[PDB]
């Protein structure tokens, strides 16, 4: 049971190089329009109190480079929406594909595709963590990689990344720029909160274990929401919802363990441990697969 | 410091679905060849002791029936390499990249695009196993999937997967047809030998986190050679050779720590364990890190 990436082929033809003076990043070439963050247009002197609506007043189309590889895109236009910079260019990508822009909730996963200087490096499955940040890339000049799932070759875009925080995680927006988590795009002392384990996304995990025919850590047990979230704020586990309880319906029908038989084990794991054994292949709880990416 | 697959978009467009009376897989389009697994060709009589040669003579080409996406191409040739058919066809696909065809060793590491009936449907980046098989999250119909590494545009191609072990892991070949390991494209009782860790790329993965600021792990001893294979041994660990030391040589100049001292550390890592700790973000030893990859 790996984790998995989307296959990227249709977001690679969407990466593009942005450079607006000394500064340098990847950029999201869509239909005529490219996204990219819009700290690009900070010098250092203005990353400590940035002025972005007057900062990009006092730039013109001409202070923008804009590369697809071999090509120079020319831009004829420039705008702000929230902290995305959106240049509008000469020409429309002709590798566009079906694409929504979709804002996900701490716990949901998806594919980044790591690129440097708008050419892509690689890709991997992550998951917004409940403090809001990403495990990082880990790629100097990663910003402006964006984060996406596919369903049926639609691409939903969720995440471009703005930041690399002291920890190594990044931190971003959606495409239409709305940070995700209490992050601000200025030269100023940020860091991530500190975390949590998503809880839901470790109980999918039991059920793609049992699916799978691993069960020793099943018992005769079950628990309340309220006695099970004692002990999640205990380990520092996010707290079950019954919304949580909820989606995870369609696995508890097809293996018959009920989500409060299974909360039953999973707290007995976290107060006693594996005891040497194992689950799928791991000596860890695992939390970046989602109940949907369990059932597909 | 994530793992990362290579971008899959040049292996994508290579992916057909291939389909011979009542079985279907996937297929490898480069240029006007058509490369799957030779099983193909067997009807559900045929897994417990397929005669291929025979099975093969009566086929003609208009029994391969091959789709790219909407397309069907006619096959005009067919002929059998080893352990994996060749279907000659009308057309050279337009999307072929630059591209070889390699023959790795286990322990090196390669991204496998995973596909069900010609369709990319996730990838991943793994390491071959020191028993000769991958870890691999492999669907039903995910026979004729490709591994595969890229270097400066040129996709390397050195693994299709053919089965799956009863045990939840897949074998496959190159792509001359030749398998990895001592198993063999027939449904007998074939099953992985006992897996070890990949000792080389512990290491290599351990002077990776001296490079990028951990060191709590390091002590004051050393050892010779034949010690550390003693003790390593008895953990699963693969036996440390010359060969491996001298590839170190890089990285213990960049860190001023001899390789047999990085052995050491490695000693106590085993005997003593994490300790809650952390090594470059995981609370595990990780080995699908290479030499190479870490030197990159
Ligand atoms: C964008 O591509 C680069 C990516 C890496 C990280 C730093 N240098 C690189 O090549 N990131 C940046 O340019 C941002 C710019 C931000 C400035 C502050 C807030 C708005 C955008 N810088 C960082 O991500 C950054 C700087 C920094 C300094 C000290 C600790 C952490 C840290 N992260």
């Amino acid at each position: 049971f790996r984790k998995m990436a989307f296959p990227s082929g249709k977001v690679e033809g969407c990466m593009v190089q942005v450079t607006c003076g000394t500064t340098t990043l990847n950029g999201l070439w869509l239909d005529d329009v490219v996204y990219c963050p819009r700290h690009v247009i900070c010098t250092s002197e203005d990353m400590l109190n940035p002025n972005y609506e007057d900062l990009l007043i006092r730039k013109s189309n001409h202070n923008f480079l804009v590369q697809a590889g071999n090509v120079q895109l020319r831009v004829i236009g420039h705008s702000m929406q929230n902290c995305v910079l959106k240049l509008k260019v000469d020409t429309a990508n002709p590798k566009t594909p079906k694409y929504k822009f979709v804002r996900i909730q701490p716990g949901q996963t998806f594919s980044v595709l790591a690129c440097y200087n708008g050419s892509p490096s690689g890709v991997y499955q992550c998951a917004m963590r409940p403090n809001f940040t990403i495990k990082g890339s880990f790629l100097a000049g990663s910003c402006g990689s964006v984060g996406f799932n596919i369903d049926y070759d639609c691409v939903s875009f969720c995440y471009m990344a703005h930041m690399e925080l002291p920890t190594g995680v990044h931190a971003g927006t959606d495409l239409e720029g709305n940070f995700y988590g209490p992050f601000v795009d200025r030269q100023t002392a940020q860091a991530a909160g500190t975390d949590t384990t998503i809880t839901v996304n470790v109980l999918a995990w039991l059920y793609a274990a049992v699916i799978n025919g691993d069960r020793w850590f099943l018992n005769r047990f079950t628990t309340t929401l309220n006695d099970f979230n004692l002990v999640a704020m205990k380990y520092n586990y996010e707290p079950l919802t019954q919304d949580h309880v909820d989606i995870l319906g369609p696995l508890s029908a097809q293996t018959g363990i009920a989500v409060l038989d299974m909360c039953a084990s999973l707290k007995e794991l976290l107060q006693n441990g594996m005891n040497g054994r194992t689950i799928l292949g791991s000596a860890l709880l695992e939390d970046e697969f989602t109940p949907f990416d369990v059932v597909r």
